[PDB]
């Protein structure tokens, strides 16, 4: 917001007893939003980021056994591991988008993680363990 961004520094530079008593006010409640909002930032930031991982992981894994590869067991393990993961958090992706009400730009974000999530989760559920 370049807008407060000058109106504090003209109160801050201001002479009068009044001027600093609000840009202290101001501060004071400049530097809460600024905190609900990157603890908002990396809730999501970190969730989005595992899922991508998550999503890529699986993806390679599920991959390496389409006709040849993935230890039988060991490797057959992981991903139904990695994958129940992938499910468990459909529900946080929601809950995100539910709660990104200010800004279509990482609710976007958002969407498109849940779809890859999903598309993965339609893809361990498909070749893989659909097949046998």
């Amino acid at each position: 917001d370049e807008e407060k961004s000058k109106m504090l520094a003209r109160l801050l530079k201001s002479s009068h007893p009044e001027d600093l008593r609000a840009a202290n006010k101001l501060i004071k409640e400049m530097v809460q939003e600024d905190q609900k909002r990157m603890e908002k930032i990396s809730k999501r930031v970190n969730a989005i980021e595992e899922v991508n991982n998550n999503v890529k992981l699986l993806t390679e894994m599920v991959m390496s056994h389409s006709q040849g590869g993935a230890a039988a067991g060991s490797s057959e393990d992981l991903m139904k591991e990695l994958y129940q993961r992938c499910e468990r958090m459909r529900p946080t992706l929601f809950r995100l988008a539910s709660d990104t009400e200010d800004n279509d730009e990482a609710l976007a974000e958002i969407l498109q993680a849940n779809d890859n999530l999903t598309q993965v989760i339609n893809l361990y559920k498909q070749l893989v363990r659909g097949e046998e």
